[PDB]
């Protein structure tokens, strides 16, 4: 079945999580402790030296968009057609590179530069209310009608977000309503709302 | 057919010009230039505010790695089954991680950090050498046996690497031989010797 290599956090592994968890998907968690990974061997195994590891099967897989692309197309959850593909991806990339600002943040500036970021935020999720908008008027997922892989990133993204900056997605009627429809289905409100994932950190560095 | 906006530079758009070359494509090239840009209208139609942006027939894409994906799934350049897929996307998204630094370090510091970068260059080329090692002993693809758009990818971000950093694929018996290999297909050898192709920057600020 599946099998997820990470650290005891939520981070790069939090949207994958949902999409299983949400999908009625059943996994393993091998969890890697900060020693274990300081010791060299594990880390010298992976191919860019880093976690997640994933695996299905015998397929053996790195990188978190990848993991999650993967699911996606196996599992369905990829559009209805290429068109769709291709605004999957874009609003995955989209996700991806508001993510990175918020890693770098969390993990080199946070006390120095959480102002600035918290005031540029409605900057940078104006785009995703405008894709909302254009969708049937944001009553359904962000692509389509039909959940794809992006809305677990996307989701997770808003998140965490909520708790960097309690109340940044007040100014955003569409992406408020989005996180309280999906937050709202039976299995990942169950998935939300468990130890497996209120017990576990966000972040590596204990900010959030 | 196509239509790549774009700055008068190769940057995030040398992989996927280069696809189309060598794919025999024709597409239409619509330059903004750096005036145009700060005039703010185009800026501001933007998805995320940024370029490349591409057209194919009424659909209209952002983020370069999307228009690769769309591309390859569009071109039949995305693996020959699922397990293949992903093996493409793990490797773009290590390809992406890469650039991602080499682009931090041409704008940010370029002058300052230029020494450290080339130390630490071998390793974080040595997970393309090992993927090229693990199929077929490096003889054909990074995946397969069939070109797909992460080797356009991969070819750019090594090719620019050589003009950084003269010589560092040396050590890398595969990547080289990689490189002159695919460097030598027809149709992609006559657009990377083409005035469209060299005669423009690699980046914005004129380092490379
Ligand atoms: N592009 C990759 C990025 C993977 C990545 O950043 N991996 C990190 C762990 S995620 C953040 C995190 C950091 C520390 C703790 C928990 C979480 C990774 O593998 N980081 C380690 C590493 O790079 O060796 C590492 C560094 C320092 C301490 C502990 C682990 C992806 O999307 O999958
Ligand atoms: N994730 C996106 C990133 C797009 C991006 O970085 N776009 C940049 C242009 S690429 C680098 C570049 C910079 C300057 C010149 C030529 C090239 C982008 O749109 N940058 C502009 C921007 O962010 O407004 C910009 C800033 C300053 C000067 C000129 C343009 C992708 O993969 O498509």
């Amino acid at each position: 079945p599946y099998t997820v290599v990470y650290f005891p956090v939520r981070g790069r592994c939090a949207a994958l999580r949902m999409l299983l968890a949400d999908q009625g998907q059943s996994w393993k968690e091998e969890v890697v402790t900060v020693e274990t990974w300081q010791e060299g061997s594990l880390k010298a195994s992976c191919l860019y030296g880093q976690l997640p590891k994933f695996q299905d099967g015998d397929l053996t897989l790195y990188q978190s968009n990848t993991i999650l692309r993967h699911l996606g197309r196996t599992l369905g959850l990829y559009g209805k057609d290429q068109q769709e593909a291709a605004l999957v991806d874009m609003v995955n990339d989209g996700v991806e590179d508001l993510r990175c600002k918020y890693i770098s943040l969390i993990y080199t500036n946070y006390e120095a530069g959480k102002d600035d970021y918290v005031k540029a935020l409605p900057g940078q999720l104006k785009p995703f209310e405008t894709l909302l908008s254009q969708n049937q008027g944001g009553k359904t997922f962000i692509v389509g009608d039909q959940i794809s892989f992006a809305d677990y990133n996307l989701l997770d993204l808003l998140l965490i977000h909520e708790v960097l900056a309690p109340g940044c997605l007040d100014a955003f009627p569409l992406l408020s309503a989005y996180v309280g429809r999906l937050s709202a289905r039976p299995k990942l409100k169950a998935f939300l709302a468990s130890p497996e994932y209120v017990n576990l950190p966000i972040n590596g560095n204990g900010k959030q």
